[PDB]
């Protein structure tokens, strides 16, 4: 299902990439997207899939488009258009200068100072989850750790019941990795239906949770509205539930397959921070975009007003111009270049939280379960979309080689 090429699109620029079902998926999701960076592909291409849109394939263009909010607007950041149109999360669907006030608030909730406050729980949950797994010599890492670890920390931050997870998780998944089961507007509506009562409850009787803080915040000297709070929280959920979860699986899948990388972190712990950035570069997983506010010539390609462009945050760091031997994991790279957390005014607020969750996990897992591998004959399946994921990750290990702490 390729849409007919618009008249302004030169046929030499066509490359029919399906962000939702890329051809090389078997090889891995990063590898499947990396095809866009082969010598045969122009830097800026047009795909006829998903209704037709542009894709920037290079770190250079991605960074520029991100910096340029005057031309590339956040207003409609998701492909396909219907999804981008229904998308109304704050601060993500807004441009500066309006964005700024909303960002300052979300920052109060997810920011540095919150991490510093939650540090002991993160460490506590990580240790508890691992210890519980250790003696079993086998898990489903995605269901057993990747999911509960980050999610329970989020549920804690948000003051939401663990009971709600499954429901919330599903709706979130529909938004980033649509199934066909529900349209974006539908999913969005369901999420909002969930939240509305909660926001109401917390405007009345405020707590110390993230929702209470957002529901009663000030923006541009006045109180946030119910609709604004709902739009903020909807974003917080997607970030809390769907990002860190997916990243850990990719990282763990890699560690499971590379004994020498595990060893390196075991002996040279001082390398964990560097390694964490290198995994962020190598297993980058977000791809959203922007919308042209007007006709604009960019790197000699004529973009028309209303055109959408995918600016895959995932691709910057896989770009050979940015990182020599990009598909290779090297914890001792002199410079790890990526835009895994974005670039420009929308730079990820939760990055501090995400790095803490990653680093604790590496340190704590390796401490207790230094030697593990993928279950014999398990075929690991990746999934692509706005946020790419791993379907399941069966791990196996010998209990006898683990260490209780
Ligand atoms: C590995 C984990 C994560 C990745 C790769 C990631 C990636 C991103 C990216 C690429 C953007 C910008 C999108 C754009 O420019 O359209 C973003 C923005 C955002 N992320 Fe993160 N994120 C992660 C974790 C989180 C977490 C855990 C939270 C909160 C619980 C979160 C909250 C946010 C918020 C609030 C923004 C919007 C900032 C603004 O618009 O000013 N993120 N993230
Ligand atoms: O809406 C979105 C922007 C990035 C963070 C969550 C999801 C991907």
């Amino acid at each position: 299902n390729l849409a007919p090429l618009p008249p302004h699109v030169p046929e030499h620029l066509v490359f029919d990439f399906d962000m939702y079902n890329p051809s090389n998926l078997s090889a891995g999701v990063q590898e499947a997207w990396a095809v866009l960076q082969e010598s045969n592909v122009p830097d800026l291409v047009w795909t006829r899939c998903n209704g037709g849109h542009w894709i920037a394939t290079r770190g250079q263009l991605i960074r520029e488009a991100y910096e340029d909010y005057r031309h590339f607007s956040s207003e409609c950041p998701f492909i396909p258009r219907e999804a981008g149109e229904a998308y109304d999360f704050i601060p993500t669907s807004m441009d500066p200068p309006e964005q700024r006030q909303f960002r300052a608030l979300a920052n109060q909730v997810v920011g540095m100072p919150v991490v510093d406050k939650l540090e002991n729980r993160i460490q506590e949950l990580a240790c508890s989850l691992i210890e519980s797994l250790r003696p079993q010599g086998q898990c489903n890492f995605t269901e057993d750790y990747a999911e509960p670890f980050p999610i329970r920390i989020f549920m804690l931050l948000a003051g939401l019941p663990e009971e709600d997870i499954p429901h919330l998780k599903y709706l979130t998944d529909q938004m980033t990795r649509p199934d066909g089961s529900m349209t974006f507007a539908e999913a969005k509506e369901a999420l909002y239906d969930y939240l509305i009562p909660i926001i109401e409850q917390r405007r009345q009787k405020p707590g110390t949770d993230a929702i209470s803080i957002v529901a009663n915040g000030q923006v541009n000297g006045r109180p946030i509205t119910s609709d604004e709070a709902k739009r903020m929280c909807g974003l917080l959920l997607v970030g809390g539930l769907d990002t860190v979860v997916n990243f850990l699986s990719f990282s763990m899948e890699f560690l499971a397959k590379s004994p020498e990388h595990r060893q390196e972190l075991i002996e040279r712990p001082e390398r964990i921070p560097a390694a964490c950035e290198e995994l962020l570069r190598r297993f980058s997983l977000v791809a959203d975009g922007r919308i042209l506010t007007s006709d604009y010539e960019f790197h000699g390609v004529q973009l028309k007003k209303g055109d959408q462009i995918l600016l895959p945050q995932m691709l910057s760091g896989l770009d050979e111009r940015e990182n020599a031997c990009p598909m290779h994991v090297d914890f001792s790279r002199q410079k790890v270049s990526h835009t895994t957390f974005g670039h420009g005014s929308h730079l990820c607020l939760g990055q501090h939280l995400a790095r803490r969750e990653i680093i604790v996990t590496l340190k704590e897992w390796l401490t207790r379960i230094p030697d593990f591998s993928i279950a014999p004959g398990a075929q690991i399946q990746h999934k692509s979309g706005i946020v790419s994921g791993v379907q399941a990750l069966p791990l196996v290990w010998d209990p006898a080689t683990t260490k209780a702490v």
